[PDB]
């Protein structure tokens, strides 16, 4: 019964109307997650969602509204990325999703593990991307 109170500004940030991702709407969304306890867990299950749209300009949009709250959301939002959830999550768009897209997310995770590296709570992007290259997923 209960709606994802992200879901209306996650879809306007990154609608398939927009030229680009819509930035206003995306550092509101990112003010949003840190005023809730349920709010990184709520946001990024609402932009997963969105990274699996069929049209790749939605899923574009979404990927760096993603890279956007692990930039500004701290570690609260790190928490939420270094889950299973999100691992199925990864694997489920790597297998359907476009070749723009999986190159995006792959480039994030690179990203992450560099800025997670000193902490061993936030090991787990590390440990997807490891668990990837032995399936034969190139890293560049």
């Amino acid at each position: 019964f209960a709606t994802n109170p992200f879901d209306q500004d996650v879809e306007k940030a990154t609608s398939e109307m927009n030229t680009a991702e819509d930035w206003g709407l995306i550092l509101d969304i990112c003010d949003k997650v840190g005023q809730s306890r349920t709010g990184p867990k709520d946001c990024l299950r609402s932009i997963m969602r969105r990274v699996n749209h069929k049209d790749p300009h939605v899923a574009m949009q979404a990927l760096t509204l993603l890279g956007a709250c692990v930039s500004n959301c701290g570690k609260i939002f790190h928490l939420e990325v270094c889950s299973r959830d999100f691992a199925s999550e990864v694997s489920n768009v790597l297998n359907k999703g476009h070749p723009k897209v999986c190159e995006k997310l792959k480039a994030l995770m690179v990203e992450w593990t560099d800025e997670f590296k000193n902490d061993p709570q936030l090991s787990l992007i590390s440990a997807m991307i490891k668990n990837l290259k032995e399936q034969g997923v190139t890293f560049p």
